[PDB]
């Protein structure tokens, strides 16, 4: 799965970068230079959201009560029911991946830096499986780029 491979790729290493501050130094393979450029935004227009959002973020983090492994597996469930709903568009989905660096951020902070990575494939896997539709339409995270280039 191609879309899955390359949304988990730019997914995870924009959460470690932002809970961690450690860059992949590791290659992209297939469609590198794209999601090079989709990471490369998500550093800009992420930070921004989060700092937009921060209170929502904030209230929305504390109902989930995120403290360990079990609490991040439950997560997909609350994804699928929320974003399976209502219109798709660029600012929900960058939203979404947003406040998943906000959590990735708090699951260090608690010092369950093993719970980043089931997070990010999580995200995925509901980005991908409820908006894959959507995501050929606009022509994935090439639309992305260009949809946020400045
Ligand atoms: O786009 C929407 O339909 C939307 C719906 C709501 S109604 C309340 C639902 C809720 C969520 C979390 C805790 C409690 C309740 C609130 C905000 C919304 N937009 S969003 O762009 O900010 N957004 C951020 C939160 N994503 C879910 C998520 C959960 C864990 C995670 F690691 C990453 C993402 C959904 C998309």
């Amino acid at each position: 799965d191609e879309l899955y491979r390359q949304s988990l790729e730019i997914i995870s290493r924009y959460l470690r970068e932002q809970a961690t501050g450690a860059k992949d130094t590791k290659p992209m393979g297939r469609s590198g230079a794209t999601s090079r450029k989709a990471l490369e935004t998500l550093r800009r227009v992420g930070d921004g959201v989060q700092r937009n959002h921060e209170t929502a973020f904030q209230g929305m983090l504390r109902k989930l009560d995120i403290k360990n492994e079990d609490d991040v597996k439950s997560l997909s469930r609350v994804m699928i029911h929320v974003f399976s709903d209502g219109v798709t568009n660029w600012g929900r989905i960058v939203t979404l991946i947003s406040f998943g660096a906000f959590v990735a951020k708090h699951l260090k902070t608690i010092n369950q830096e093993s719970c980043i990575e089931p997070l990010a494939e999580s995200i995925t896997d509901v980005l991908v499986r409820t908006k894959r539709d959507w995501l050929v339409k606009q022509r994935g995270w090439d639309g992305f780029v260009e949809f946020f280039h400045v």
